[PDB]
């Protein structure tokens, strides 16, 4: 079941040349864009986004967010451009939760 209208985010991969279009229905999640593209390429491999002529290492949401957020009001822009880059082994392939606030 997809929660509203049939508004998918396309994030376009990058990996050595190579290139792989997925589909996330927001609200687009981290997690889900490195899962998928580990599982296309079945490797390790980070998420790096261009926003304009910078690179932003989609390491925590607040990247992600704020690429899905900035990728739909810009015109200009079609896709999120992503770039996938090896990296060997995860660390914390362990999700946990966090307390993120004082009192």
């Amino acid at each position: 079941g997809s929660s509203g209208s049939s508004g998918d985010v396309r994030v376009k991969f990058e990996h050595r040349g190579e290139k792989r279009i997925l589909q996330f229905p927001r609200p687009v999640k981290l997690e889900d864009l490195r899962s998928k593209a580990k599982i296309a390429f079945g490797q390790s491999m980070d998420l790096h986004y261009t926003n304009n002529e910078l690179v932003i290492p989609l390491t925590t949401q607040d990247d992600l967010d704020k690429a899905v957020e900035l990728l739909d009001r810009s015109i200009h822009m079609k896709s999120l451009k992503i770039l996938l880059v090896i990296n060997g082994s995860t660390q914390a392939t362990n999700l946990e939760p966090s307390g993120p606030s004082s009192g």
